[PDB]
């Protein structure tokens, strides 16, 4: 099965998922000088006041904080998007070292980690239908750098001990994802894909320019998670990122000058 090791990592994925070599794969390097300001882009609208988190799950590749997406409760709209996208889950990708971990890069710079807030287009009814459409998902990407702690992340950090291994979940209600956002909603946007198998080409990526800062102790706790299940040999969940993929026939647009 696919993963992030030498024998099953990103360079292998194309054998089971040929779309890995497709025309709109993610992540990509964001060349800031080549991205073009698009004055017709609208401000993002991030409406998370009614978000209902439910659970946190270690799925063997990352941990997902899952939300109730059976009503319009936490939605993303505006920006490059037409229509309304509902928050279903967020997760991160991170490194074994502070100098790597992000999936997107900015002028080839790697951040310590990257948060993905995953949303699906309500016109398709459910997430499984949405991933089969070119405009099915909108993923809000936010870079993490190591410095000061992010207080709004701490409730996530502190539950990780309870979901150390693959397949473990824990109740995780009343978590407010607004505490994970930077001040500015300036962003870059481009059409892309899921960054893990099945690598479906269904995502409008919206990547915030401003990173959030997290403490070294916060990211160290991410790195204590396990890829393996309980009672299997311990493999630390680190370096669960896909490297930048060719941009091909795409233009990255900026919301800002
Ligand atoms: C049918 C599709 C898939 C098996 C269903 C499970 C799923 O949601 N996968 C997923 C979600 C988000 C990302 S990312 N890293 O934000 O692009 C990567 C993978
Ligand atoms: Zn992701």
């Amino acid at each position: 099965h696919w993963g992030y090791g030498k024998h099953n990592g990103p360079e292998h994925w194309h054998k089971d998922f040929p779309i890995a070599k497709g025309e709109r794969q993610s992540p990509v390097d964001i060349d800031t000088h080549t991205a073009k300001y698009d004055p017709s882009l609208k401000p993002l609208s991030v409406s998370y006041d009614q978000a209902t988190s439910l659970r946190i799950l270690n799925n063997g590749h990352a941990f997902n904080v899952e939300f109730d997406d059976s009503q319009d409760k936490a939605v993303l709209k505006g920006g490059p998007l037409d229509g309304t996208y509902r928050l279903i889950q967020f997760h991160f990708h991170w490194g074994s070292l502070d100098g790597q971990g992000s999936e997107h890069t900015v002028d080839k710079k790697k951040y310590a980690a990257e948060l993905h807030l995953v949303h699906w287009n309500t016109k398709y009814g459910d997430f499984g239908k949405a991933v089969q459409q070119p405009d099915g998902l909108a993923v809000l990407g936010i870079f993490l750098k190591v410095g000061s702690a992010k207080p709004g992340l701490q409730k996530v950090v502190d539950v990780l001990d309870s979901i150390k291994t693959k397949g473990k979940s824990a109740d995780f209600t009343n978590f407010d994802p607004r505490g994970l956002l930077p001040e500015s909603l300036d962003y870059w946007t481009y059409p892309g894909s899921l960054t893990t198998p099945p690598l479906l080409e269904c995502v409008t990526w919206i990547v915030l320019k401003e990173p959030i800062s997290v403490s070294s102790e916060q990211v160290l706790k991410f790195r204590k998670l396990n890829f393996n299940g309980e009672g299997e040999p311990e493999e630390l969940m680190v370096d669960n990122w896909r490297p930048a993929q060719p941009l091909k026939n795409r233009q990255i647009k900026a919301s800002f000058k």
